[PDB]
């Protein structure tokens, strides 16, 4: 409620979600960050490049972004499975071999790359990870955490490299996590965490509602979610946890992702007009759906340079409060904003806005 960023209905509802490794913002990506959106997530590297780890280089650049506008909503990516390198946490963790994660053999359950996965399930571990949490948001200025990683811990595979008993007492140990962020953090301070996701094999909707504020749709029409019975998925969870009272911020992906390779390999100028076109339809799903405290993102990945400061007049045209409710036939949906009409096949991927 009265923790949550300002939310408008006056231009589409706009987030970002990125990180840039090599400093701060510039004076002139700040203004650009701080003007055009009340909710951003700094990624995990930011800013190391001049301040050594990620705390140091979000705590800075909250501060920045605070200063142009204190309504800001800057988010701490924190993640709650993965021991990244990017943080002075990391060196930390490196101390506590007591905690540390193994296979049923005694192997360290590391992904490749020597990245340690957290053993939710211990105590101690838990209290000093959301003890991490807790500087960047109390002590720091950032208002609330990223927790990242739910469908890696959720994951039934798990169940081979850990046995049964200790993947429920992981899963357990999630829940835990999440209370004890909640308690660590304080009522006025924003949960948010990847997320709601939609593929042909799993899927998980909104969930820990009692404890977290918000949920990332990341992989909306694109990744194992491009099909039509998983994008409905996607819009109607969007749809339903907002309509409960939650914030959820819908990921588009601007015709391509950071993992396909000929499209990041072509010039910038071609990614700007794929960008261009392939806007309309993520952006009429997102508003098909769209409901109070709804952000939608827009760019091809979480370093900065991946389009994230990118525009399109698209944002700047008057929008206006709903006027009805989304309206579905079929793989079809429509609806009436104060200044535009939006409808969207998801079976044809054909999308059309009529602005007013």
């Amino acid at each position: 409620e009265s923790h949550y960023p300002e939310f408008s209905w006056d231009t589409v509802p706009i987030a970002f979600h990125f990180g840039k490794s090599q400093g701060l913002l510039t004076k002139e990506e700040a203004e650009f960050v701080a003007t055009r959106s009340n909710f951003i997530c700094l990624e995990k590297g930011h800013a190391t490049r001049t301040h050594g780890t990620t705390e140091a280089g979000i705590e800075a650049e909250a501060r920045q972004l605070k200063n142009l506008n204190p309504k800001m909503k800057v988010i701490f990516y924190w993640n709650t499975f993965l021991d990244y390198s990017m943080f002075a946490a990391h060196k930390e963790y490196a101390k506590h071999p007591q905690w540390w994660l193994r296979t049923t053999t005694g192997e360290l359950d590391r992904k490749k790359g020597q990245l340690m996965r957290y053993d939710l399930s211990n105590a101690e571990f838990r209290n000093w990870w959301t003890n991490v949490a807790a500087k960047a948001v109390v002590d720091g200025t950032c208002d609330g955490v990223f927790m990242d990683a739910f469908p890696q811990i959720a994951s039934q595979a798990n169940r081979k490299l850990w046995g049964d008993e200790k993947f429920e007492a992981i899963q357990q140990g999630l829940q835990d996590i999440i209370q004890e962020t909640r308690q660590k953090i304080g009522d006025d301070k924003l949960i948010v965490y990847n997320g709601i996701r939609s593929t042909p094999d799993w899927s998980a909707g909104f969930d820990f509602a009692e404890y977290t504020d918000a949920a990332m749709i990341e992989h909306f029409g694109h990744f194992q979610s491009a099909s039509k019975e998983t994008m409905l998925r996607d819009i109607l969870e969007m749809q339903r946890a907002a309509k409960a009272g939650k914030i959820v911020v819908l990921k588009g992906w601007a015709g391509f992702t950071f993992i396909d390779d000929q499209a990041m390999r072509k010039p910038l100028t071609q990614k700007r007009r794929v960008a261009k076109d392939s806007l309309k339809f993520p952006l009429a799903c997102f508003l098909a759906g769209a409901q109070e405290n709804c952000y939608f993102i827009y760019n091809w990945g979480y370093r900065m340079e991946n389009g994230c400061l990118e525009w399109y007049p698209e944002f700047d045209k008057p929008l206006g409060k709903p006027v009805g409710e989304m309206v579905r036939d079929g793989w079809k949906l429509s609806r009436e904003y104060k200044h535009a009409s939006v409808r969207v096949d998801l079976e044809s991927k054909e999308a059309e806005i009529r602005w007013r």
